């Protein structure tokens, strides 16, 4: 799995604050900007929100979690984004085997606190809840960050 650059563009952009005094761990939408801006990749930026109506303007979009995971392994930044009526959440999707057989592990931040962060070891299904997991869009940048 050709992975490992984006893996550690999460690593170092978990401690990184893409907003004054705003730590990414706590801050989903300055979290995957600190990860795109690592790799290279333009990022639509805003709030969660606002980066999904960007990434679903000018990226590709994928048909499901596999797919997701599947194009992680190949190398792409994918994020896994969804709007509320109030606020977004915006994630990084990496490779891995898939939870309860259908939901990819990722990275995220999240203001929510520890239930809404991932460091890699929770899917996207143990971050969005039960109903929001069947939900969730995949956007994948057109050209690989990993060699």
């Amino acid at each position: 799995s050709l992975d490992q650059c984006i893996v550690n563009a999460c690593k170092n952009s978990w401690d990184k604050s893409y907003l004054a005094g705003t730590p990414n761990k706590d801050n989903a939408s300055g979290f995957v900007q600190s990860v795109a801006a690592e790799l290279g990749v333009p990022m639509p930026r805003g709030n969660a929100n606002a980066m999904v109506d960007g990434l679903e303007q000018s990226w590709t979009k994928l048909a499901s979690g596999a797919e997701a995971a599947q194009k992680a392994a190949q190398g792409f930044l994918v994020i896994a984004g969804l709007k509320g009526r109030t606020y977004g959440h915006v994630a990084v999707v990496i490779s891995g085997p898939l939870y309860r057989q259908k939901y990819p592990m990722c990275w995220c931040g999240s203001i929510a606190g520890a239930v809404g962060q991932s460091q890699g070891l929770k899917s996207v299904g143990q971050v969005w809840n039960r109903t929001d997991r069947d939900r969730l869009n995949y956007y994948v940048y057109s050209l690989a960050s990993c060699s």
